[PDB]
């Protein structure tokens, strides 16, 4: 049944192609623009002028856009706009797009970035976090889109461009953690993820991942560290030199100011990626 | 659906609204929502004779649910307490009875469109955790942990109610330091000699009492007490802006040891310390009065 | 809901009690269920011969979605099976008045660092991590002609039973490595990650599956007594990925152990 939607998608993307580009186009990676990346947007070449459409046009897509065109030579897709399981959407309309794109048999790789608090203590604000693993929380309770996720010759890849750009940001490696959100996390919740294993915590990517590994892409992750999770204890009522509760707590605002401020960073290692995938 | 659900708040509050205008000769505004939990429910003796208060049934104020308990079916208490005006929540949705998060914590989103309350005091019983807390021992919660939320069921899921509050909550700053120093102050002021803790509470759906193997998951999680409610009411009072205070009582230690193996010469009995639904009411009712005086002390202050 | 689930319990024992009353010359009064789980359906051969047994077709049964086996096993009558529905066929069984045992098999991953591929975990303690969350086979008006609103489960796993399964090792003379352990309930896959594993193992789990504790928590709300044994098929890698810097001897042996435990019940 949820089929059918992912054929006409598939039909609609493909005949928008069809009309749209003098040549074929077949997009060798989907680019899911995570918080902040939605400016690699400038990246595209103008010239074969890309299509965009909007989700609004495409069966299915429950505003965002999705972006053809050509990244430093090689044909891509940009996912501009994501959807997340805290807005109320099943995990199987989060990942819609992708299986309506696999339907074009040319993707086979996914470029997925997001904004992520740090959990790692000696994570900061502004450093870059490549995923190697994941914790699925919700998947633990059965909340799933539909074995090793993330490509090791990627994660080089993006290693040795950081190189050779000479990108002096902080690139971390480790384990992201996916949590339902849309609150940011207690002293005790970031305590505890803490000694789960979790790196990096946020609220999205996971499902995608797992279902381009499902349609047989390889994946690269990139985390931008937006934020240091609070973990110290809070200020006790017997403290007579309290730290104020509030202090260091998450906003929205600091998110979006730092992933905005690694954008720069983030956008040129995926254009140079993009061309050796 | 959110519209669906504006709709109903709207309708709960002018309800609300017209029967407190109707009731009352002075414009009721209470000034905090008092949530009783388990075994609790004395503290609406504290609500005094004149003015007249207004209890409003759940069975009769739009698009709240009845608790499946009987004949436990709830109810709203406006009126004075120490000559403050508050509301009580006699009564609460509990997750585990078939509610959604939503239902459960419709109550404090249709209360907060009166525009007076700034502070929600939030009581329930919970089982100890930590090693060093005792049955009857009080917990005043500074912080939580929400693992349902983390795994997919939390109060604000679905589109957010931009009128009430941000998208994107921080919860490092749940839990008010002043109203956790006022609650101790008040202890000292009436000389009650009951313990009271601080420390991290954890909600679980329930409504099974916690297995050995998960209390231990829990302890090592970070719990200090664990219950089948409060953090969602917290989430969504914190969401439209007020201030929380949240205690807890300690009405049984949680059993964390490993059950007896098949290799024990003089084996502990499984079910020797099990929880039961009968000793936490017990225990519940010898700290009532405690818990009662502390909140009719406190609300006359904030 | 409640209303008629609990019809639906009433019309699923009414059509087995009624088939059994048919089959049998006797009456059948089980006093055990055998849930037998991914692997080892072999203990359907042991039953009993005489009387020759009672087969009921999921499909057939009220409200059910496999197959229901009525028969003696070792001497034993007993039923064989092969979320408040999956649990459904419990409750109905249950009204037979008889049943006071489950016996509950699975195919695990290991996540205990002892633990090796073939051996087996006697389950002696669980965690039901979505319960904790909000699945959980007793969300709902509680069926109060079952068992408590709030039922303990610090008592789940019965020590008798687990001393019985290991002394039926030692007289079967089966050399098959025996864990006694914790039994994490999941929703996730057997694609779960190396971080996964490793936070299942450092939250306490010795075994990992997607079944059993739904049931055992439904049998003892219903009263029952429990016991759970783990086939353990695998060792779950906790290990971290590379750095970019850089057999049915098992499932026989379950019948045996199963065939004579269930005699001295
Ligand atoms: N859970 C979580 N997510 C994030 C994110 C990632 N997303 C950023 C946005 C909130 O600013 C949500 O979609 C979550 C950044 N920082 C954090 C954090 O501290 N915690
Ligand atoms: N999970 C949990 N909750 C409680 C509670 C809180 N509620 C009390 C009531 C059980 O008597 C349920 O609503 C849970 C008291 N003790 C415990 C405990 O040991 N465990």
């Amino acid at each position: 049944e949820q089929r059918a939607l992912i054929k006409s998608a598939h039909r609609y993307i493909s005949e928008k192609l069809e009309d749209h580009f003098s040549s074929e186009f077949l997009p060798k990676a989907l680019v899911i623009c995570g918080e902040g990346l939605s400016g690699i947007s400038t990246k595209i070449a103008d010239e074969p002028k890309p299509l965009i459409l909007s989700y609004s046009t495409i069966p299915g897509f429950k505003s965002g856009e999705l972006i053809f065109g050509y990244m430093n030579g090689a044909p891509v897709v940009l996912m501009n706009g994501r959807l997340r399981s805290y807005e109320g959407h099943s995990l199987a309309e989060t990942v819609h797009p992708i299986r309506a794109l696999h339907l074009l048999g040319s993707i086979n790789v996914l470029i997925v970035t997001n904004a992520a608090g740090g959990i790692n203590a000696s994570f900061k604000a502004g450093d870059l976090m490549c995923v190697y693993d994941h914790i699925n929380f919700p998947g633990l309770c059965g909340f799933h889109p539909l074995s090793d996720a993330y490509d090791l010759e990627l994660r080089k890849l993006l290693f040795s461009k950081k190189k050779e750009l000479n990108i002096e940001r902080k690139i971390h490696e480790g384990t992201y953690s996916y949590v339902h959100g849309p609150t940011f996390e207690s002293r005790a919740e970031s305590r505890f993820l803490r000694l789960a294993g979790t790196d990096a915590v946020g609220m999205s990517t996971v499902p995608e991942v797992v279902t381009a590994r499902h349609c047989g892409w390889r994946v690269l992750a990139l985390s931008l560290i937006t934020n240091e999770c609070v973990v110290d204890p809070p200020a006790s009522a017997h403290d007579e030199n309290p730290v104020p509760i509030q202090e260091g707590k998450a906003t929205h605002e600091e998110v979006l100011e730092n992933s905005a401020k690694a954008s720069k960073d983030v956008q040129e290692l995926i254009f140079s990626v993009v061309a050796e995938i």
